[PDB]
């Protein structure tokens, strides 16, 4: 799993969840092949991360249900 760190509490990526959404790797990654994500943080997380699970109605979206 990716280990997202965050001082309020790590989050854990699984791509096994994430595989079947819309736009596949491109969802997330600029290219099919992936790779680290240099926007990666708080603005990223909070419009993308939370922006689709509230889309799809799955997923977590309160604080503590990423942040552990
Ligand atoms: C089958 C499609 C996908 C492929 C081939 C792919 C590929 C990759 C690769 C190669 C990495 C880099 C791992 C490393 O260097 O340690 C990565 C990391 C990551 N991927 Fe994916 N990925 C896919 C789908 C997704 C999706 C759909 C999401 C979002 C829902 C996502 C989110 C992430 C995140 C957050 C990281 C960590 C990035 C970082 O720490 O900078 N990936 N992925
Ligand atoms: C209102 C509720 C939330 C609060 C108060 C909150 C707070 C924060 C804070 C303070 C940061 C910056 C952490 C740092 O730089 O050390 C952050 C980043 C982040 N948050 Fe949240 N968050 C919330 C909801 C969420 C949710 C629901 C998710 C998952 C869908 C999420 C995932 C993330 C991720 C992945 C990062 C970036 C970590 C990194 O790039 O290393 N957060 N959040
Ligand atoms: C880096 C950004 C993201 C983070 C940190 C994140 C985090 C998570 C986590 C932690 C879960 C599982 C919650 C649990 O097991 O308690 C989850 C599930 C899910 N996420 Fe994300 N997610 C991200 C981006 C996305 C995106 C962009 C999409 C849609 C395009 C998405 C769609 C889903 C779906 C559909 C599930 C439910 C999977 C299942 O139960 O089979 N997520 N996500």
């Amino acid at each position: 799993v990716v280990v997202l760190e965050a001082k309020n509490g790590n989050v854990t990526f699984d791509h096994k969840k994430h595989a079947g959404v819309k736009g596949e790797c491109k969802a997330c990654h600029e290219t099919e092949a992936g790779g680290k994500i240099a926007g990666m943080g708080k603005d990223w997380a909070h419009k993308t991360c939370t922006g689709c699970h509230k889309e799809m109605g799955k997923g977590p979206t309160k604080c503590g249900e990423c942040h552990k």
